């Protein structure tokens, strides 16, 4: 419900803002990609009023949604612009030095300082990246966090519509409870401005919990059914429902197609987050 | 005590556990069956606990509301009346257009105390799925009792089951804030601890569970003895898994099915103590 | 972390225990398999200072951990030596007298007294075993639980590193809520002493969730990826994620071959059960 510009996030760029990369050839024919990413603290107009003291990834919250295919090798070079030690860590298979967990190899990155992150696209999947510092729940829920998701190598079957959505909470006045929930970035965003989709299209949303605090998130859309990939990591799908639910660090790809046009509700199906900005529409075209 | 009796209550789990709503039916032009209901929203009080009484805002005086049955791709109608003091609407869980979701805002959105609306939509996909109401604010609206079962049989797939049920877990905020006093499935707590559910050894015995609970984010479902073959949703004629313990988040659902290979009690509750201690047990009574 | 010749628990030795009993022939050419389970009330210093006043299977929390092959006719010789009633109720098909459950057959068991479960090892899968007496929620979380393994009747694929991991919590103090995490027994232990794993050896973790009060448990590996068998009655897996989520009961098998050498942390993707003892390193060589 705060506009984007004053804000400081706009959650509708982000729903389809992939971030492939700069790709190069390396002198064995496979694809390097590579990628800055600076921490930074900064404030986030989140509802009317309520100004977000945020730690986040390149100024935005959820961070870069990170897209690679399956085998690239991956350089992340990652800078602490922040007034606090950070790491990152990524979901997916690497070296324990590059893991962004303190006392193993470069640890922490102090402020003002850098690291590259180093490792191979895998396993084919939709993962996420996050802080790894301790205290771990500030650093995780103050904002540094993102997506990461790996195509596999001879590609999925192919959208007509792909998007990302990061489901999260923010803990305004401290404590251990959130006062507001959304999907990238701003409670109630997608009310005022509806994803828009086509009727029949194959619309793909990597959905990715990233809420603190809470054990549970949960997604449901209105009048209608998708298959769910848990993880992305397997080619048929584990369930066709209308709801679904994550903990922490859960993750997945929703397929559907919408057969009819109009304005559907999405939101998690419990019932507090929803009222507390984790709501929106789809609006499909005819 | 015990549980309060049925007939105290105002609310009857056992016949609720086996009561599936055909509806009235008619053919069409072009062979499918038109399949209608009507549904009232009304206020009600019902009797939970022993000196206890809920006050229910519910579909055709019952929590849950009516189990709708019909099969793959039949034409449905639900004629909704308001009896309600407050505006209500029927949410569905399943394929329909936008004007028949049941959400304020879109179409005829809230429907009025006093006021009626017909809610028309195939029935589509097939599976087990759930209906409740959509008026804000959201938790009420669902917590006091406006919710029921959807089952929708597939045309082709499903080998007949010698006893089919339906159970719908849900709570009770007796006291406000936001916390539950009480739990049950079907609607009393502690009534299937008095009044077991009786089953046949050796016989297929399937259970359409819907998780319902406002306020507290995860129920689950653990039987004694005892391991079901589970399908998320319904939607799959292949099970996910095989197990005596299953979770569910409000608004998920699934169908569990099941040979119990000995007679006897079987207890069944939910595998979260609290829930289990206020009102979410019972048994199977598996007679030889 | 507390060591363990202090704590009175050994999370290490936990962790590799699986207890195949006694066996012997039937007639019939099954193998009938046996234990003797003892409940014993015993304190535990769980965290530096703190003394947990538990009820244990065996003098350990968790529990022993059974190990059974598919179609084992088995007995359990339970005797309780506490000061309270208990039973053992086991995940797993049986009748009904041999339930565990308070009011069905010999139900309670008081102070002194003693009865044999018999049941057959079926179905094969990743189980366990608590106790079943009112009020339900300390009876379980005061330490009365244990795995039950099943091997599937023509076996499995051999692991090169078999090990189970029960997750649990501790309730020192006065609410409702739990003080402290952990898997195997003590907070924190394997951050002290990690898991020693070879690379790219073929390791099988028989995880199993017991927590009491909190609705549900995770657990996360860094820089890995598993292959997950829900309840483990699948040969089959249903999942294949680095993030896997079980409520209290709920319990699976998972697999996998660390590609790297070094220190990789595993803990609840849960946070503050993680910053609570529910944490630890595998070492792989
Ligand atoms: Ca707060
Ligand atoms: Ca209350
Ligand atoms: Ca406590
Ligand atoms: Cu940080
Ligand atoms: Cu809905
Ligand atoms: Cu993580
Ligand atoms: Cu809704
Ligand atoms: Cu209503
Ligand atoms: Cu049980
Ligand atoms: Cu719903
Ligand atoms: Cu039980
Ligand atoms: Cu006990
Ligand atoms: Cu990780
Ligand atoms: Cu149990
Ligand atoms: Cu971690």
């Amino acid at each position: 419900s705060v506009l984007a510009e004053r804000a400081g996030i706009d959650p509708t760029a982000i729903l389809r803002d992939f971030d492939r990369g700069r790709t190069s050839t390396l002198p064995d024919g496979r694809t390097l990609r590579e990628w800055d990413i600076v921490a930074v603290d900064k404030d986030f107009e989140i509802a009317p009023g309520i100004i977000f003291k945020g730690w986040s990834y390149n100024g935005r919250i959820p961070g870069p949604t990170l897209w690679a295919r399956e085998g690239d090798a991956l350089r992340i070079h990652f800078t602490n612009a922040g007034a606090h030690p950070h790491t990152i860590h990524f979901h997916g298979v690497h070296r324990a030095t590059m893991d962004g967990t303190p006392g193993i190899g470069a640890g922490s990155i102090a402020p003002g300082q850098s690291f590259t992150y180093e490792f191979d696209a895998t396993p084919f999947g939709t993962h996420l990246y996050h802080c790894h510092q301790s205290p771990l729940a500030p650093h995780i829920a103050k904002g540094l966090y993102g997506g990461f998701i790996v195509e596999p190598k001879e590609g999925r079957p192919p959208a007509d519509d792909e998007m990302v959505m990061v489901m999260n909470g923010y803990n305004t006045d401290g404590g251990d409870d959130n006062e507001f929930y959304s999907v990238n970035g701003l409670p109630f965003h997608f009310m005022d401005f509806p994803v828009k989709v086509k009727q029949h299209e194959l619309v793909r949303i990597h959905l990715i919990n990233v809420l603190e605090y809470d054990p549970i998130n949960s997604f449901h859309i209105h009048g209608n059914f998708f298959h769910y990939y848990p993880t992305g990591t397997m080619l048929t799908p584990s369930e066709y429902t209308d709801t679904i639910s994550q903990v922490q660090g859960q993750r997945g790809i929703l397929e559907l197609r919408f057969p009819y046009p109009g304005k559907f509700m999405f939101h998690a199906h419990k019932t507090e987050f929803a009222e507390l900005g984790w709501m929106g529409f789809f609006e499909v075209s005819a």
